[PDB]
DNA sequence: GGAGAGTATAGGTCGAGGGTGTACCACGTCTAAGTCGCAACTGTTCC
């Protein structure tokens, strides 16, 4: 779900701690759901 | 009969370098190592 709170700074102005950890979250979170279909793929992959 | 629950199944590929032994005694029973003799067996040495 969507954080209220809106990273405001580019990556050129640099983010404050905050907003780096609030990006770290969606960050990791798509890291591991890249792992997950990566696999998902490759089975349905194999049944057809 | 018919519904929940309990049990069954599935869940990416290829690579590189690493990785393990608390605890009864007092004994007889057997074995794990032998040194050691004749046959049995390899070899020369001829005529």
């Amino acid at each position: 779900e969507f954080i209220p709170r809106p990273v405001k700074s580019s990556f050129r102005e640099g983010l404050t701690v905050l907003e780096y950890f609030i990006n770290t979250h969606g960050a990791r979170k798509g890291l591991a759901d890249t792992a997950l279909r990566t696999a998902d793929s490759g089975y349905l992959t194999r049944r057809l």
